[PDB]
DNA sequence: CGCCGCGTCAGACTCGTAGGATTATAGCATACGTGAGGTGGGATGTCAAGGCCTTTTTTGCCTAAAATGTGATCTAGATCACATTTTA
């Protein structure tokens, strides 16, 4: 999709969550959605609420978590 | 009074078309200011690490306390080929 290929700062993320993302080598939103929730919760600084509001904003702009890709990355 | 001469003053309306100018003019010296150039220097703006507080993420922990396991003893369901037997 045209929205697979965006950096996450178009979502206007937060500093703690941003540190969580850059800390975990998660580059593309296609790389985001291929990651699973429990693969996030165990990670540093990602407990209750990061998952809450990131779930909110992805509920806003029409996508969800944990989805599955194929032919990734086209780069 | 009544010419005559001279002078003043208007001459329809909307569109289109082209580019366009020219002569010759003394010369050098003095001395002064202003434009374009340097130039250190306050001062502002940036970028990378640290101390105040609350919130957040782990994470102790606290005791109610319901749940998860132990296994031998049963139980009330469940079958199948033969013998009719009923109903549309």
């Amino acid at each position: 999709d045209p929205i697979l290929l965006r950096p996450v700062d178009d979502l206007e993320l937060t500093v703690r969550s941003a540190n969580c993302l850059k800390a975990e080598a998660i580059h593309y939103i296609g790389d985001l959605v291929q990651r699973t929730e429990v693969e996030l919760l165990k990670t540093p600084n990602l407990g209750k609420k990061s998952l809450t509001e990131i779930k909110d904003v992805l509920a806003s702009r029409g996508l969800s978590l944990g989805m599955r890709l194929e032919n990734w990355p086209p780069a």
